[PDB]
């Protein structure tokens, strides 16, 4: 049940020292620090000679930020833990979350702290009983950071917090961790281990199902009856992206819906991408204008993703606001649990930004534009997303 993580890294731990922690109870701290040397005690290259070293710092947060330690600082895990023990908690009257990830961003990482090694994966561990009140504003410092290629790990603990608002900062909504209380801490280490331990790249060569699951009512040709076709284009644009499709690389699958949903074709039907692009070209839109976003998940999730080890991504493409035959929430939800990337795009002004924010892996991964014929404005950084391949790396000690 204790693993470990074999990645070099630089990691910051991001360290709530509001005074809500000390009255809630006196040995809270003890607890919180306890947990942070298990996390220094689960990189194995912590605390190893030169190049090949992982390091660790330490930042304290609530009204405003204090810098316990720098990545420099110390040189082994027994250096570090002493480090961590002899941390003094300000108590801070405010919690000031997006400062915290500024000065994480601005300082923490720079090159005079230790940071800015390429060979290095950036990591963020954040830990809050509260919900942001004053300084910076988190989500806007958030996506500074993780633009910079860091990986943000969230963890909640009581009641205080905020999950949306932690959701909005981490790396993606199943990169935060939440608990009752301090005592049960530990019950979350092997969980941030195998997050930190996650890498994540830009690999359009990798193996990868990719599921379009689409609009298909009545409304898209409404005010335009080329509006269907540019979101094909957008489609097949994307498939050509990919160096390689089929079994031994990408597998595309598409899914539309209007009223109810239809799987169009599975992941196995098509090899090439002349089979895969005129696959989509040859889907007829339905007469009924409804938009059932909730059942093409379903059907996502039901008939195209039951191959292994393979990244799996869903783009949904919608120009209405869901119907409620199936619960968009409840089905992304499922999907991402099994390990669905959701990438959500909004189209016009039927759609509802707040149901694209509900599926998607990350409010990072939702993008809306006014028409169809700007769905090229958005194309690059729906690739990379497309693209992306993650791949678990923890194990056992
Ligand atoms: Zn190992
Ligand atoms: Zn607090």
């Amino acid at each position: 049940d204790a693993e470990e993580c074999d990645v070099q890294a630089d990691i910051i731990v991001l360290f709530d020292d509001s005074s809500s922690i000390q009255y809630d109870n006196k040995e809270n701290y003890q607890m919180m620090k306890d947990f942070v040397k298990e996390l220094v005690d689960s990189f194995t290259t912590v605390g190893v000679n030169g190049r090949n070293g992982s390091q660790f710092g330490v930042v304290q947060f609530s009204q405003g930020v204090k810098t316990a330690f720098p990545l420099n600082k110390f040189k082994t895990k027994e250096d570090i833990k002493k480090g961590i023990q002899d941390m003094v908690p300000r108590n801070g009257g405010q919690t000031e979350i997006g400062t915290g990830l500024k000065h994480v961003r601005e300082n923490s990482f720079s090159g005079a702290e230790g940071g800015g090694n390429p060979d290095k994966q950036k990591i963020v561990i954040l830990m809050t009983d509260g919900k942001s009140n004053a300084g910076a504003p988190p989500q806007h410092e958030a996506h500074k950071l993780k633009a910079e290629g860091v990986t943000v790990i969230a963890i909640g603990i009581g009641q205080g917090f905020v999950k949306t608002e932690l959701e909005q900062i981490a790396t993606m909504k199943n990169y935060v961790l939440t608990t009752n209380s301090f005592s049960e801490l530990s019950t979350l280490l092997k969980l941030v281990i195998d997050l930190a331990c996650e890498v994540c790249v830009v690999d359009c060569a990798g193996h990868a199902d990719i599921a379009f699951v689409f609009d298909a009512s009545s409304s898209i040709n409404a005010n335009n009856p080329n509006n269907y076709q540019l979101m094909k284009n957008f489609m097949k644009d994307i498939v050509d992206r990919f160096n390689k499709t089929g079994p031994d690389g990408t597998q595309f699958a598409v899914v539309t819906f209007a009223d109810r949903a239809t799987k169009q074709f599975g992941l196995k039907d098509y090899s090439s991408k002349a089979d895969i692009k005129g696959a989509i070209d040859k889907v007829t839109p339905s007469i009924i204008g409804q938009t059932a976003i909730g059942d093409g998940l379903e059907n996502a999730r039901l008939e195209v993703f039951p191959r292994e080890e393979v990244q799996k991504v869903v783009i949904l493409l919608t120009d209405g606001q869901n119907n409620g035959h199936k619960s968009p929430e409840h089905e992304s939800s499922l999907l991402r649990k099994e390990g669905v990337v959701i990438v959500a795009i909004g189209v016009g002004t039927g759609f509802l930004k707040s149901e694209l924010i509900n599926i998607a892996s990350s409010e990072e991964y939702v993008f809306t534009t006014s028409s169809f014929d700007k769905l090229s404005k958005i194309m690059e950084d729906v690739v990379k997303l497309a693209c992306m391949s993650c791949k678990p790396r923890a194990h056992k000690k």
